[PDB]
């Protein structure tokens, strides 16, 4: 599961489907009125991302936005050519605008340098905390939840099926990690962002939750479940919670590691 690689497109619930990499989500949240799709992958996995959208029976000309989450590589090298193949408008915090616009990170991301670069991208523009995104009939909302990136986004909606609808959270990367030289002791409100965040996310209504990093919910072992179960398996409005906890969890052990 590397995250360039190839990977079968699925519904997790209603309207909301992956159609991601093996490695790393992104979603496609499709309307007869357009489709919105959250994150681009690599820069290879735009390939994939777009093999994927055609092979759930969707049309990319329809994808009209594309949500980034954060403005690392892995995320949002995809997004640019996504943008071309599409013609969307790609949407992020205001803090990771430029970073998805020229491909470069700057030099107050933890990755900086660690993360090489990746591909600038066309039609970029930035949202605010608590701003609401429609097209036809979707409705998502960017929810500021910056940390491990300065501008990063998580995103929610709601999907239906067979009437019950539920609150989807795309939730992005809590994780304090960096390049080796660079220390989130000397940054304190990166750290105090990163706590804002927790908080923010473990209140979220959150019903299903897909982690940028799909394991970090346990993606692959609730689509194995989901062949049983039906899509009830994706369901676990704890998952946020927990969510928050690995990342605040893993902020103790980080700044231990630094003293
Ligand atoms: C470094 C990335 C974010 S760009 C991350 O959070 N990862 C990478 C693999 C698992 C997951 C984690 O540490 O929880
Ligand atoms: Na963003
Ligand atoms: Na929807
Ligand atoms: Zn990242
Ligand atoms: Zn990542």
């Amino acid at each position: 599961r590397d995250w360039s690689s190839p990977q079968q497109p699925f519904t997790i619930y209603g309207n909301t489907h992956y159609v991601g990499t093996g490695g790393i989500s992104a979603v496609l949240l499709s309307s007869p009125q357009g489709h919105i799709l959250v994150d681009g992958t690599t820069e290879k996995g735009a390939q994939v991302v777009a093999a994927n959208i055609r092979a759930m029976g969707f049309k990319l000309s329809d994808v009209k936005y594309i949500l980034s989450t954060h403005s690392h590589e892995d995320h949002a090298g995809g997004i640019s050519a996504m943008q071309k193949l599409t013609g969307a408008t790609v949407l992020a915090g205001a803090a990771n605008v430029d970073t998805l616009r020229t491909g470069v990170s700057p030099k107050s991301d933890p990755q900086f340098g660690s993360l090489s670069n990746f591909p600038g991208s066309a039609k970029v523009r930035a949202v605010a905390d608590g701003e609401l995104v429609k097209l036809g009939p979707l409705a998502v909302k960017a929810h500021a939840t910056p940390g491990h990136t300065e501008g990063g986004i998580t995103w929610t909606w709601q999907s239906c099926e067979q009437g019950k609808c539920k609150d989807v959270v795309f939730a992005d990367s809590l994780t304090a990690v960096s390049a080796d030289s660079y220390r989130f002791s000397d940054h304190p409100e990166v750290v105090a962002s990163l706590r804002g965040s927790f908080e923010a996310v473990e209140k979220l209504s959150c019903d299903i939750a897909i982690a940028a990093h799909p394991e970090v919910n346990d993606m692959w072992t609730r689509q194995q479940r989901a062949a049983k179960e039906g899509n009830s398996a994706y369901v676990d409005n704890g998952a946020c919670r927990a969510i928050a906890a690995a990342g605040r969890k893993r902020l103790e052990t980080r700044l231990a590691s630094e003293k």
